[PDB]
């Protein structure tokens, strides 16, 4: 049942319950004359919910935090965004003004200043070199080294075994490498190879972008991004 790229208007989220207290959100955006999914997670913190990336763009999270609201109504308190790109921090002002406390690690906020994205407000210590992990609320934070970009980070759920790969994980369905302008390509195969050593247990992994699998998403993404930089 998990809502593919065609079935997401532009401006509207979804929400898929992958795991107890663990949803993926869905949204869409327009870009380079295209129509792309891109997810985020959402993970219930006792009363409160841990969210992880806005939904890229005011638009967007705007509705995602209606969508929240209307189908799970427990408070957004703290947002984490994984990279400085605007699939991560497009809509940090809309969270800002509705009361979330947003969080990057210094790195992303760096580069979304340099980039001219929305910065998040707190600054998260211990994931400035590749292999650090830090909980954060109900999940784990990691920094697997430079991928996607330089300051990539992904999230472990470990109550639901649910690995989120941001976009430094490719869905299946891309068997290509596309939006590498900010990637160590070279760099990506074995920060790849930490997340595997780290997260073996991973029951679920969820790419930025498209359809959650299983581990394999993670050789999968190896073996696209070897090709790109082959070709
Ligand atoms: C523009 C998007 C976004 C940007 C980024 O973070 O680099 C920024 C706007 O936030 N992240 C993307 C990604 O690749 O992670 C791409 S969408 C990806 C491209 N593509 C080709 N076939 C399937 N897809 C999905
Ligand atoms: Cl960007
Ligand atoms: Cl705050
Ligand atoms: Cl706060
Ligand atoms: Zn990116
Ligand atoms: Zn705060
Ligand atoms: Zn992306």
């Amino acid at each position: 049942e998990y809502p593919t790229v065609s079935e997401i208007p532009v401006g509207e989220v979804r929400l898929y319950q992958i795991a107890d207290g663990v949803w993926s959100h869905i949204a869409t955006q327009s870009f380079d004359g295209a129509v792309y999914p891109s997810n985020g997670l959402i993970v219930r913190d006792g009363d409160e919910l841990l969210l992880i990336d806005t939904a890229w763009g005011a638009k967007n999270t705007a509705a995602l935090l209606a969508e929240i609201e209307k189908q799970i109504g427990l408070p957004v308190t703290r947002a984490v965004s994984t990279h400085f790109h605007d699939d991560r921090v497009g809509g940090v002002d809309v969270l800002r003004a509705a009361g979330v406390a947003t969080y990057a690690s210094p790195s992303t906020r760096r580069l979304a200043e340099v980039e001219g994205n929305e910065i998040p407000t707190h600054s998260l210590e211990g994931l400035s070199s590749s292999g650090d992990a830090v909980r954060f609320g109900p999940v784990e934070l990691f920094y697997p080294g430079a991928a996607h970009s330089t300051d990539n980070l992904v999230v472990y759920v470990p109550s639901a075994s649910v690995l989120y790969g941001g976009c430094a994980i490719y869905e299946l369905s891309r068997t290509s490498a596309g939006n590498v302008a900010d990637a160590d390509l070279a760099e990506w195969p074995t920060s790849i190879e930490r997340i595997q050593q780290h997260y073996p247990e991973a029951q679920f992994v969820i790419p930025g972008h498209g359809l959650p699998g299983g581990l394999d998403l993670l050789k999968h993404t190896t073996n696209v991004v070897k090709a790109h930089t082959n070709r």
